[PDB]
């Protein structure tokens, strides 16, 4: 029946069911003040779906010059046309190929660039901003968003939103690699999955997705969203509490040294954004440091709320279009303060 909310991660993650429900703040407040991430489903049903297709991005902006990253080896592909990315989004045989002759898993880097989203795409901006959940926290002029209200003693976020576009990771070896490596942000963020592209040509890649989710350490209720409701899964997230950041640094310093890296003892492997925590490193983090995270599968229309200071990483299961907005909640303002 109509339910206001449910729990995922064996009770540890709030999942709100109606993104426009004026009472969401009452349940959200409590979980958010404890430094938890939150998931809101059903945002895709609020959007104009014709504005968020790969084909329309290709047609309208195809001639713009961009760089891409090879997600498998971190190689940068320099000064190509953005249509070279979009036209292989879903059709595998159209994708740029590596020396080995295999179609590459690519991320479109920094597009639209800097703070240009609103200028380049005024109709998309309107469609997203008008349908963000928890609007008092997430809108530019929201009463509980301090972004526009803080003095220079605070690190203020850029004007957004930002778009995150990348292919899905495919093989058994791709399971140990990230779309976005482990990092943290000094402000809060909401990340919405506006489109999930399920590719064709090698269109029998269903079972590898399920083994990645399973090995990802995803909860039984999350697996029921696929098998029962036939929802489209986009990305596997791992998020850790802000207060566990330094323990994670201690693990990654030790593993670095083990792997022959020669780093100063105070260097910051989270700020380096060079690590993905695979099943081996997540197990080790649990056993040797007593740190546990949230394994979150972001489906089409799912909004992921990321607390300020929380280390997080992303692994695309299929090809994803994501749009993210920064904000500064009073709950977490400490994380962007320039003193002590
Ligand atoms: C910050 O400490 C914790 C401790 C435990 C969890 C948890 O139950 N995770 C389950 C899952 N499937 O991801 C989340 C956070
Ligand atoms: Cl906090
Ligand atoms: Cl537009
Ligand atoms: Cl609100
Ligand atoms: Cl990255
Ligand atoms: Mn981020």
């Amino acid at each position: 029946s109509m339910t206001s909310h449910s729990w995922l991660c064996d009770g540890r993650l709030l999942c709100l069911h109606d993104p426009s429900n004026k009472n969401n703040w009452k349940i959200f407040r409590e979980c958010w003040k404890q430094g938890q991430p939150v998931l809101v489903s059903g945002v895709h049903k609020k959007l104009k779906s014709e504005l968020w297709k790969p084909e329309a991005f290709s047609q309208e902006f195809g001639d713009q010059d961009v760089d891409l990253v090879n997600c498998r080896n971190c190689a940068i592909i320099s000064d190509v046309k953005v249509r070279d990315f979009w036209d292989g989004f879903e059709i595998i045989c159209k994708r740029l190929r590596s020396e080995d002759g295999q179609p590459m898993v690519l991320k479109l880097k920094d597009w639209p660039p800097g703070e240009d989203f609103r200028d380049m795409m005024p109709t998309r901006f309107e469609d997203l901003m008008e349908n963000l959940p928890l609007p008092e926290y997430t809108k530019r002029d929201g009463r509980l968003n301090l972004a526009s209200r803080l003095p220079s003693y605070f690190v203020r976020p850029d004007l957004g939103p930002k778009m995150y576009n990348a292919y899905g990771l495919i093989t058994a070896e791709d399971r140990r690699v990230g779309t976005t490596n482990l990092h943290l942000d000094v402000s809060d963020a909401v990340n919405v999955m506006v489109y999930v592209g399920i590719p064709i040509g090698e269109g029998a890649h269903d079972e590898e997705v399920l083994k990645t989710i399973d090995e990802g350490d995803a909860d039984e209720v999350t697996k029921e969203r696929i098998h029962d409701h036939k929802e489209k899964p986009g990305a596997l997230w791992h998020i850790y509490a802000a207060k566990d950041a330094e323990k994670i640094r201690e693990l990654l310093r030790k593993v670095g040294e083990e792997q022959g890296q020669e780093n100063p003892p105070d260097h910051d492997p989270i700020h380096d954004q060079s690590w993905y925590l695979d099943q081996t490193l997540r197990k080790r983090l649990y056993e040797e440091y007593g740190v546990q995270g949230w394994a979150i599968v972001q489906f089409l229309g799912d909004a992921v709320f990321i607390p300020a200071g929380a280390p997080h990483q992303v692994h695309n299961l299929y090809s994803c279009i994501k749009v993210a907005e920064d904000f500064v909640s009073p709950e977490h303002v400490k994380h962007c303060f320039r003193l002590t």
